[PDB]
């Protein structure tokens, strides 16, 4: 009753806690309640933070960075002591390969019991340590602000990774005086720096030079909303690009420069690169032979120092922010006259490899045979994609084909295996999509082995009305489909499973497609539905991608 | 064909690691491939190990210490690079606190590309070495027989632990000459110590002189294979006895010397304790007051002489096997002639306190009414369980009602959250049990939360024929349920869904009980059907344990 | 003054701390102050415990574990924040690789400053854990008597091994109520465990089936105190037997049955090996070709389980303590007539080689040439060894060297390198062993790279009346000497130096020796007067050891 008398001096961790992510700009806590962290996502949900809480903490550390990558601001994964903080390193380990934010709060046993052998007691902040760029137990409940003050910063400035904060029980249910709580300030945007002029001034007299330039456009100018700076520089420069796998969309991917169809062709004959917030890593095959050439200059854009020159000598390192660098570009091409000529014969050889590729594809594109391959199966998907959509990718195959076959036309708005090469993060990715962009449709287009890593948060999306649509390729295994068998192959799955069931077991949609009539009208029902749906499509054991010069591993 | 001449003079990486592990007794690889491991689920197959590919690696991990401790012998986990690795931390962890043994052997990118970011380059070695007792590189295939063998006996001697091997890319694939590869001793049977004979003495004198004695039956018995032993000495001295929640089976739950029905008055008022390799850890509420006498005196037998001691002092330490120490002390009792007399106030204040916790819970059993309570429901359960049954028991409500419920009259036939309060060991045991025993029935009963962690192996149980019968009990929450909503509360799962149906999905059969008149009849049909079930039994929100002195944790 | 009313009722961490050391028979602590650790190194001398103040960490952290060895119970390295525990983490990794315990106690920067950059902050937890059995922070000082009864215990009981306690400023300075703290029990003699009487029994089954039997006498003898068990052992058996390098003193040296002077010899046609607590590491060449026949037998006698087995099969493991299962073997033969024959092949074949080694150096040992060989010098300090002396050897001709011309005749009177090999240990141990025995003489036999490690040490050994004698053979650098516009060679010092001027800095007497004839005066001088001393002897820059079939390492 609001009449008794109540003692309101005193404030409890959790509420701190709570308190501190909503004023750092948390939105958004994805994880699995229990011991001992029950109060801190109750005390989250009063300070108006979206509480998702959801089937497994794996997939639970993997929606908390997607949910950062898409909103620029560090995002929480809550979970319980012990096991909840080893099952969340999944999501830790993929946040530092990427590059890409996030916060897990990890509760831990109450420190009075440390070395008793206390219920999920474990050393969490060591386990934690290697794959975290920031990682700390919070000791006493009046240092919360400074610490998740100091958290939020940690992921988000500089080369942005996780952070991890430890919270004991005996520091959630602790209490302080109110008026004792010493505030910590709001963490702003992260800082851009700039490159000196010379730098400027020679990214440009190398472009001029070169004659056959590309430029390649990766996901850290999508992270860094560089998108307007970077189309300015495409439009005013008339240069060639190529877009990274979550680079698409920074540039529309329909823009005519791109190279995307003559991929293999434009690294291996480049005179000169510029990585535009990409690494010479496996993505981009090192920027060495026998992907490049071994002569290919180099001008290179990275908010790292430590990066530039790796694998392959940057002859023109520009260290600094994605959109201030080109900005900076855009500023100094107003003085020139130079832009990359409308004829060369650089660009007719980009144009014939493009349509060479385009011929090899046709005939699949059209083939409407069943068992149905990737590429027809994606032209009934692909006419089925919003403009606005977000895309969440996962597979071998089905990812891979998929990059090429779904178009995006805004950044941040293809999620998928990444820099880690992860299988797991599909629902995850989607379940974040579906709270951070609730007005906009979000698909999944998964492998049947990649939809069994994270296939039960389906009940979550149905839980918070997520109206997700995944749409599931099944070969009957990983990578490949395999005759029935003798033990079964390694790589084996269910060529008959009936995934869709699992969309009806939550009050979803399930719709099954085994013949390309079928896939139509099993995807415009799908999209219609007003909830999530699952379309699982039965495709041909050994369709496989389009034959390529080289392996993508190799 | 076979008429055309073949070199074979040479083997690979592979093929020396599946030889390795079928010669140090691994049967069992529990596993997702991709690279760089595909090679090696092959060739283990090929040696006739039994390669089970399953659905995320978390349940895979859990999978393969589950089978070790099943089969007395480290079986193994097959992991790819990178997120394979992290996924599987979480087995790496519960094995180290279970003391139970396993061999991750995870997949490593190639190491002439180590510096370059590669595919899947990662620190793995680094990750696990915490969660390990032997965490090494395998850097040339030459030396695989060295390591399996080296790695095998430090995950199986001692206090039991995991093993990691990394296996880099170039050495799975790399080839040696067959008659150069150094040949590594068969790893036996760990070896058994035994106790100074005044220490045996000292306990059975301590033994003799106590009022209120109580034996601790752990789970360190039941790997110790000390059952014979255990139930002898019990007979022999006519003792009092608990079982741990794992240890239950190694004596007859049904014994007459059981005080499990009157557990926290055995626990508060026993002058000395005999913890029969067992922890004085959560699960045994440390040894300590509120739940121990502050004056109790302990025997303690532990193969760990460093755990002597741990927050309660032993006054007699028997630091060795249990096994062994047992049959030393049953030898020592065969020229005493003290037992535990037949008549003491103890035995009668155990027997009243039993026979007022049944008459606390028998009108719970007998209720009727739906939706049903957890007691009700086990009725219909245990009823039905067979008694060579092995059952799996996870959740919060439901795991720990379920463990007063079921009884085991063997040993090594319950798999539970265990010493790490695991959610997400449910189905990966179940797959592990159904494949070492394939003659043995194999039943789960998850709560609905502990269900969705692991809940997409039911494909794999599908997939190998392993007949598994998942019982879920429904209360549409964690811990408890909730009403319908303002947000859904962080515990509030989906109480209508209709997990059932995921049975369906994979070609098992799926029973939905709302209704106590429908359970017995859908447990039966469960039982029957010649494959893998579900049964969704749909609870009451507000059910909830008999009412206890103390709170489980305190 | 006595007449004022005084507060007694609280009891700060330092306070506590050194009560719970002195509880737990920590009698020396090593160390050097600053903050924050003042306050526990004077508490600790409140209690009784003897403070040595050393001149770096480094030597302090290797003082604490040779205390420990020569004690048989953990002693006490202190030591600051920050550098201070990383100077430390030396002494850390010595003790793990050498199976010894220790108690290093580091200071810590505030928790209430964690975070903010405070001076000495550190992950010290962290740093230390990889070097550790044991690894805790005290958050508390209530905490204080638990964490330290549980850091002796984990480093003393089991395979020993080093412990670290980390203690905050805030928690030294902090106070609780007398009366409050919850006391701990005091940690007793390491547990000690037994073989399976059908193990005993193969064993001596096996030695009586050995054509050419040899026993090892490792330092886990010395560590387990087994040295009456031993003797017992060989004079029973009449066995041959090889001391280790610590070993050596297990058996008096002098024995008429030590292969000491036929080593290689009898490890390389011994058909049968007894293991006695030592490893097959690098020391014994790891029980392996070209330095064992590639089919020795072996009885290995180990307390660590795991360790069985490594490089070299056992066919019969002895797990357990070295002094009772040596009990047991000489129990078992007590019901046995054999014993190995007084005349066999075996000992005609050790006694030549014995003879022909002897033949080898009696002409080095004989040669009064100037500048003086190693043997010509070791003539002269072999003979001045009193009886119970305990030996320091260090360096690389001069510690292998002196190894073989420096008898030992009492067990734990040798401290060498060790398994690590190390360099930086000698007068830290010559300290430790001068402040544990100091009824007994110190004498500590340096190469000239070697004193210059821990040279300074002499001011502490000064500083407490520490009359350690320390010889330094001075050949001008590192293995060699070298001769005097390039560069000096890496290995190159100082032929010329005159370290025994360091003496003189600090009140002890120097003697310069560089003719042989000066070198017995200057050894009984030294050894007379009434104070710490430096020998400092010139020797040939070119002199070297015996030669051998097989270099030391290979
Ligand atoms: C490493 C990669 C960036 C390498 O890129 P590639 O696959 O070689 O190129 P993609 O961009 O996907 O294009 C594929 C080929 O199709 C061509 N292409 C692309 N778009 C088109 C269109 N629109 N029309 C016609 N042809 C096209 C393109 O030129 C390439 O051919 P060519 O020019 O002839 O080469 C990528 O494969 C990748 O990100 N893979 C993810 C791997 C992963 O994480 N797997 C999960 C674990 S698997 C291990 O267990
Ligand atoms: C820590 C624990 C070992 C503590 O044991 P308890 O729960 O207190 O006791 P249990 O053996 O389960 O028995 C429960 C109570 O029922 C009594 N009892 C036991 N058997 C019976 C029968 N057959 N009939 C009637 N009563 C019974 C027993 O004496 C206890 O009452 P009293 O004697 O009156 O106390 C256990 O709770 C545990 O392992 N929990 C796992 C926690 C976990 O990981 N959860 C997932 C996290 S949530
Ligand atoms: C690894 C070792 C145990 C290997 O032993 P060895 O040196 O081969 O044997 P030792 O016991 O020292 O004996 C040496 C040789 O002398 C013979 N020998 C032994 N005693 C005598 C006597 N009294 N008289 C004559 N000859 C003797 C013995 O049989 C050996 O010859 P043969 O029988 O003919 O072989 C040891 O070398 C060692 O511990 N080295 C430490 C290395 C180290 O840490 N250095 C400091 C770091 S170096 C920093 O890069
Ligand atoms: C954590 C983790 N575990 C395993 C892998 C290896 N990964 C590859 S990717 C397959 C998907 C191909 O199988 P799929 O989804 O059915 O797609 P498709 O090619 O058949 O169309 C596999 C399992 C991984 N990268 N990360
Ligand atoms: C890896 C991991 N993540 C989370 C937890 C917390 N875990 C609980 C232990 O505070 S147990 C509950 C299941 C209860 O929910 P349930 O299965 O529906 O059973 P029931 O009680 O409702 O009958 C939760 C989720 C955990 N231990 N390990
Ligand atoms: C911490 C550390 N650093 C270096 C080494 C290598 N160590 C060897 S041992 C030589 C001493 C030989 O030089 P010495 O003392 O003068 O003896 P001597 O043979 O010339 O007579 C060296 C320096 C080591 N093992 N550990
Ligand atoms: N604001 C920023 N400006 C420029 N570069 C950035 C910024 N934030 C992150 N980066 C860099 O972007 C790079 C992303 O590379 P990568 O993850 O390999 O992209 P992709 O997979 O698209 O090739 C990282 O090297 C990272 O340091
Ligand atoms: N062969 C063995 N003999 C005796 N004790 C063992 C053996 N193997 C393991 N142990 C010990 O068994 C104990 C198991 O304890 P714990 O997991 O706490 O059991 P519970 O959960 O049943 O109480 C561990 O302390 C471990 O060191
Ligand atoms: N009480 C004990 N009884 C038997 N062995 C022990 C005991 N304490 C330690 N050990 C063992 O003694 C061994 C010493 O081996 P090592 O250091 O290689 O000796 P050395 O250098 O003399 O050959 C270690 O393997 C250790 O586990
Ligand atoms: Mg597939
Ligand atoms: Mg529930
Ligand atoms: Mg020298």
């Amino acid at each position: 009753s609001n009449a008794m008398a109540k003692s309101e001096g005193k404030v409890n961790g959790a509420t701190l806690m709570a308190r501190a992510l909503q004023q750092q700009g948390v939105q958004y806590m994805f994880g699995i309640v229990g011991f001992p962290v029950i109060p801190i996502a109750i005390a989250a949900q009063r300070e108006g933070i979206t509480y998702i809480g959801m089937r497994n903490e794996q997939s639970a550390s993997y929606a908390a960075q997607a949910a950062s990558y898409l909103t620029g601001r560090p995002q929480a994964c809550l979970v319980v002591s012990g096991p909840g903080v080893v099952h969340a390193l999944a999501g830790l380990a993929n946040a530092q390969v990427n590059c890409w934010p996030m916060l897990l709060i990890g509760g831990a046993s109450a420190i009075e019991q440390n070395g008793m052998g206390a219920f999920q007691e474990e050393r969490q902040v060591l386990l934690a340590s290697p794959l975290c760029k920031y990682a700390h137990q919070v000791e006493r409940p009046e240092r919360i602000p400074y610490y998740v003050e100091q958290a939020v910063r940690s992921a988000l400035f500089g080369r942005p990774g996780a952070a991890y904060l430890d919270m004991p029980d005996d520091v959630i249910l602790g209490e302080v005086e109110e008026a004792a709580v010493r505030p910590a300030a709001t963490v702003g945007e992260p800082p851009r720096s700039l490159a000196p002029q010379e730098n400027i001034e020679a990214a440009l007299d190398a472009l001029q030079s070169a004659k056959r330039p590309l430029v390649i456009v990766g996901k850290g100018m999508a992270w860094s909303r560089a998108e307007n700076e970077v189309r300015q520089f495409i439009e005013r420069t008339r240069l060639p690009f190529l877009a990274t796998p979550m680079g698409k969309g920074v540039m529309p991917d329909d823009h005519p420069l791109s190279v995307g169809g003559a991929r293999s062709h434009a690294l291996q004959e480049a005179d000169l690169v510029f990585l535009l917030g990409a690494r010479f890593n496996w993505i981009l095959h090192f920027g060495l032979p026998p992907r490049y050439s071994k002569d290919v200059r180099v001008i290179q854009l990275d908010l790292s120092a430590e990066e530039i020159g790796n694998n392959r000598q940057a002859e023109v390192a520009l260290v600094g922010d994605g959109k201030a660098i080109v900005g900076q570009l855009n500023q100094a091409l107003s003085s020139r006259q130079w832009f990359y000529p409308a004829e060369t014969p650089w660009r007719e050889a980009i144009a014939a490899k493009i349509a060479g590729n385009q011929a090899a594809v046709a005939p699949m594109i059209a083939d409407n045979t069943s068992p149905m391959n990737y590429y027809r199966v994606y032209r009934d998907i692909a006419a089925r994609l919003p403009r606005n959509a977000i895309i969440v990718g996962e597979g071998a195959n089905t990812m891979d084909i998929g990059r090429t076959q779904m178009p995006n036309f805004e950044p941040r708005s293809r999620l998928d295996a990444g820099s880690y090469g992860t299988m797991g993060i599909g629902l995850g990715f989607a379940v974040a999509a579906a709270a951070v962009h609730p007005g906009r449709p979000v698909i999944a287009v998964q492998g049947d082995s990649a939809f069994g890593f994270s296939g039960m948060e389906f009940e979550t999306a149905a839980r918070y009305g997520m109206p997700i649509k995944v749409i599931i390729l099944n070969n009957g295994g990983i990578g490949m489909g395999s005759p029935a068998p003798q033990p079964g192959m390694p790589h084996a799955l269910s060529h008959d499973a009936r995934y869709e069931r699992i969309a009806e077991a939550f009050g979803g949609a399930g719709f099954y497609v085994t013949d390309s009539a079928e896939l139509g009208p099993a995807l415009d029902a799908a999209m219609a539905f007003k909830g999530p749906a699952i379309v699982n499509i039965k495709i041909a054991a050994t369709a496989d991608r389009k034959p390529q010069q080289f392996n993508w591993h190799g």
